[PDB]
């Protein structure tokens, strides 16, 4: 099946005048509905929303390091237009030098992910959570403070475990591509070196090539024993390997989705 | 080499009077040398000792969960035994029902521990931190909330990132022991399901050998490709190679230990 396709969590970095930042505590302070704390006339923090967004000025760091001086975080998905209309006319309007900080990609898909070896060709970080059973559960290539960062795990779990409603789907994976500071901008290809997929090694008939990635596939430690050039050769191979590569039904939804979801954002920057 | 011993945290939990509660948060307030937040009178946090001691009193969340109402957190060996003289007069003393709620058991090596990994006779769930080498740094065994758990790292590149004073030794790796509520009592001999294992073909020098291997290990139908010559190459190094298991050394080392260990305890309960 075609995997949903939605931004996950929008951050908006801008800077407010001595005169908004006033009106807009000011504001702030008048509805009860909004929660206020570590205020002083360069600070204020605050969740709005039913929490579900946070909200932090601050003049003097914004000051001490040339940036941006008030953050806007919040997940769309789980705001009402209602809601998305109050928080640009109220918020977002009087904000200058207003732009995208945090942008996520996020991909449901109702298939079994753990079945499938996501990979990146690039030398980068990893995580895994394996479960009891020993297989694995989440999975992160990357580290979260970077440009990039992929998480690939179990949302039914991951629901369920969080008290949500319960879903009709047997499985439920969540493919999450998190994009910082410049990298937003390239949402619609973030995911060229990204690939997920699963290869039947038998068919092949070089025999030392296929123990050697059979181990790598079932050791993933065994990567940081392997010389630079040889870590290309396994990464080509693997690649090489698998029929079905879910990279391509994920780009295809990309595409399929980009005007919407670029319409999605030009709201925003309006 | 012997590993080092030693407790490297401890949490000890208790009950405070109504008179001592304000008598300690008075005294407390008075010394500019130890920083107070969040009171009410109910409600108390502090850092002593240059930020080294955790103190948190709560009488309406002691019994919201059941337990007792003041924890008192820190790292033994970054204590002054003055320091800890001073810590046990004008805090501990004043708890009753005082006892022990967390201790961490740290064994570090000298040896390059990467290769090692630990198992229970459980199949507990499991965590891999990956460096951008591919090869691992940091490895949890079982969840934090729970009785036990443990972590096998990479001290020095832990100290190194922690802006520590640099090691003589090449190699410092660390195996921690978490302990929590009963277990603290049983600190010395767990080890009859466990073992801190390295596999057979982890212990050999040559990639494309313990690749070949870990492949015959695993893939019975291997055999059938290959030559007799070689399936004797492999058949010796099989026959040639055996699993290294640490636990052995860190049940000496306990024991060699047990009794100062034991009386650095006793020093808290008196």
């Amino acid at each position: 099946p075609q995997p949903e396709l939605s931004f996950d969590a929008m951050t908006i970095v801008g800077n407010l005048n001595k005169t908004n930042a006033k009106k807009l505590s000011d504001f702030m302070s008048t509805e009860p509905q909004i929660r206020l704390w570590d205020i002083l006339q360069t600070k204020f923090k605050a969740k709005a929303l039913q929490e579900k967004v946070y909200i932090e000025y601050d003049k003097v760091k914004a000051d001490s390091w040339d940036r941006r001086n008030m953050r806007v975080e919040f997940n769309p998905n789980k705001l009402t237009h209602e809601e998305m209309l109050w928080l640009k006319q109220n918020i977002i309007d009087y904000m200058e030098d207003d732009g995208f900080t945090r942008l996520d990609l996020a991909f449901d898909f109702e298939d079994d992910l753990s079945d499938y070896y996501a990979m990146t060709d690039k030398a980068v970080k990893k995580t895994i959570f394996y479960g009891r059973n020993g297989k694995p559960e989440t999975k992160y290539f990357g580290v979260r403070d970077s440009d990039r960062f992929i998480r690939i795990y179990n949302k039914k779990q991951e629901r369920k475990d969080n008290a949500d409603v319960e879903v009709m789907s047997e499985h439920l994976w969540r493919v999450e591509i998190e994009l910082k500071r410049d990298m937003v901008d390239y949402w619609n290809d973030c995911f060229n070196d990204l690939h997920i997929l699963q290869p039947d090694w038998k068919t092949i008939e070089r025999t030392s090539d296929r123990a050697m990635v059979f181990m790598l596939l079932n050791d993933e430690e065994e990567w940081g024993k392997l010389e630079r050039r040889t870590k290309n050769k396994y990464k080509k191979l693997i690649k090489e390997i698998s029929l079905i590569d879910l990279t391509d039904l994920m780009k295809s939804t990309l595409k399929a989705n980009e005007k919407q979801l670029q319409k999605q954002i030009d709201f925003w920057q309006r």
